[PDB]
């Protein structure tokens, strides 16, 4: 359960545990960081058992990578899959409402029934953030505290697989992963982040879902079924 106390082989899916071996010590250090935050009287999100949740879906099955900045800052929202919320959450966070507006515009599907993105994760979409924890109410508060090396390692490992990869990089912090995607089996879509602060700079109209599927087909891979219930 605890990333200070237990190894990657217990915390994440088998392929991910091997993929993340270069950062095994760093993940334990992040567990120590979180312990120190609590000792100091600061909290973090998502819940400890969810921090590495994106790495519990199989590494070998990832076809598309979505990367945001850091988890939702409001207690009760972040679940360890970027942008997702529990199926009983309403209203939707503003960034997610914006994502879903673009989803309907791009794909023509009706608005989803809820904000649970687990179907995407179950269909080969990795829902990552550049940084995997945040202090409540304080976006970007864990920037530069050691998660970047972990998520860098994850992207490098995905990019090294003998497989096509499409990355969707939402926002500035996600965009720092672009250099690691240089190899010919990988292609990146970059746009402004879907938060209200930046969505009108190019997130709306970006059509990332249909573009990712055109890219997958062009590499000989199966497209994602993006349809949410
Ligand atoms: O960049 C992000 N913003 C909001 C989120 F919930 C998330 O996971 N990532
Ligand atoms: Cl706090």
């Amino acid at each position: 359960a605890s990333m200070t106390a237990r190894p990657l082989s217990e915390l994440v899916e088998r392929g991910w545990a091997a993929a993340l071996e270069p950062v095994a010590d760093q993940v334990a250090h992040m567990g120590q960081f979180l312990r120190a935050e609590i000792a100091a009287g600061r909290r973090y999100l998502p819940a400890g058992s969810n921090v590495l949740r994106a790495f519990t879906f199989p590494f070998d099955n990832v076809r598309v990578l979505i990367v945001g900045q850091d988890p939702y800052p409001t207690p009760g929202h972040a679940v360890g899959l970027s942008f997702s919320v529990a199926p009983d959450v309403r209203p939707w966070p503003r960034s997610l409402a914006n994502i879903f507006d673009e989803y309907t515009a791009d794909l023509g599907y009706p608005l989803p029934s809820n904000g649970d993105l687990t179907p995407w994760a179950q269909r080969g979409v990795l829902l990552l953030n550049r940084v995997l924890t945040v202090r409540p109410s304080n976006p970007a508060s864990h920037r530069g505290k050691g998660w970047e090396a972990v998520t860098e390692c994850a992207i490098r490992a995905l990019a090294a697989r003998a497989a096509p990869l499409v990355a969707i990089l939402w926002g500035r912090d996600a965009s720092t992963l672009k250099p690691m995607l240089a190899a010919g089996n990988c292609v990146a879509i970059e746009s402004p982040h879907p938060s209200p602060l930046s969505a009108s700079r190019g997130f709306f109209g970006s059509r990332p879902f249909s573009r990712a599927n055109e890219l997958l087909v062009g590499m000989g891979a199966e497209p994602i079924d993006w349809r949410l219930p």
